[PDB]
């Protein structure tokens, strides 16, 4: 089967996860365990980096026979394609290449917070610039079903998850927009995702390793 | 003409001014200046931010008619397929898609380096993972002319800009590596480049803001 590598957390890997289920894809997971403070030993990834035959070593990775991927966005990109879930006109695929990016940003965001040492005290200031991130999302999405409009796309899996990610955050970060919760529960409806998410392979959390400040066991 | 709008610095935003310019494309650009320290008045582009109609507001940003595009990434991609500068192939898409990842990935690199208050102490050891960096670019390319393969894609200039940055931060980072110095001069050699690189719209420096603690004026 196609084999996919990250660490044992949900890091930036769960829209890949969600993405093998919902296309049925033959594949089995190696995931890679960090230790903990103060060494956060990496070992089981470290002795076998530049074994794969991965040209720009990273995790996650996909290997699919001959195929070896690295860089999460890039595999995300090759089972679209595969499975004909790219945007299928100009329009689509500007609001995809924008959405794929977005989400990226946002994800650092959390990560530079969720890192930090002085995350009791950055908080405060990080709460704050909540709305201003999920109303762009909220007035993107209008009154669409799916992010790149009319039919699933790649790019909805990416949504999901930083959506997710930081309701986990700030619960009430949604409440003033219907049409993201709404959003939620229609990806969370999918058969596949629903079926999954019961499955003994779901790992909602943590979301980071355990050198972050939360989120983190 | 198209408006390419960003700060009148280098930035991340290289790859596009010279896509523009290879593609003969009618553009127009702004550049905003950030106010000197202590403020560094970031005004010029915050009274505008939000009246651009950009979903989601940032630089740069590109507006090619009715269309508006944020996210550099996104900008690139937009151009590829108005240029037909894409990947062919399967093979040639899944390179394009690992560089254009991969190429970010080291930018940010440099960046977090380079707007650290520390970075006199942290230089050296950066310097000491250059070589391999390079390394996995010299391999990855090969023989080839191109890093997709045999034609010229949008990833080429993602690449060249990033090898460029190495190459300014460290000019003996290519001499190990006869393959990317000459895919350099190469890249430089395209026609419309070498004008361009001899015109007043040059801007190859500073890289930064004045908030770096390198090129940064
Ligand atoms: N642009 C690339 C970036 C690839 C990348 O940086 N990989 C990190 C793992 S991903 C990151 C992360 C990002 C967000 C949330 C969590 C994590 C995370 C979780 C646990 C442990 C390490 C992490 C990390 O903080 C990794 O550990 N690399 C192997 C290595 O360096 O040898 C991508 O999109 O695919
Ligand atoms: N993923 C996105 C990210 C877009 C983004 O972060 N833009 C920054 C400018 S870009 C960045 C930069 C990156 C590399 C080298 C230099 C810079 C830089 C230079 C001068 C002044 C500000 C910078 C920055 O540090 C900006 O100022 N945004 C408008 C705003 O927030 O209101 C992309 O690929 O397009």
């Amino acid at each position: 089967p196609m084999i996919l590598g990250y660490w044992n957390v949900r890091g930036l890997t769960h829209p890949i996860r969600l993405l093998l289920e919902y296309t049925d894809s033959s594949y089995e997971e190696k995931r890679y365990a960090m230790g903990d403070a103060p060494d956060y030993d990496r070992s089981q990834w470290l002795n076998e980096k530049f074994k794969l035959g991965l040209d720009f070593p990273n995790l996650p990775y996909l290997i699919d026979g001959s195929r070896k991927i690295t860089q999460s966005n890039a595999i995300m990109r090759y089972l679209a394609r595969k499975h004909h879930l790219c945007g299928e006109t100009e329009e689509e695929r500007i609001r995809a290449d924008i959405v794929e990016n977005q989400v990226m940003d946002n994800r650092m965001q959390l990560i530079m917070l969720c890192y930090n040492p002085d995350f009791e005290k950055q908080k405060p200031e990080f709460l704050k610039t909540i709305p201003e991130k999920m109303k762009l999302y909220s007035e993107f999405l209008g009154k669409r079903p799916w992010f790149a409009g009319d039919k699933v796309t790649y790019v909805d899996f990416l949504a999901y998850d930083i959506l997710d990610q930081y309701h986990i955050f700030e619960p009430k970060c949604l409440d003033a927009f219907p049409n993201l919760k709404d959003f939620l529960a229609r990806f969370e409806g999918l058969k596949k995702i629903s079926a999954y998410m019961k499955s003994s392979r779901y790992l909602s959390t943590p979301i980071f390793s355990k050198l972050a400040q939360w989120s983190n066991k």
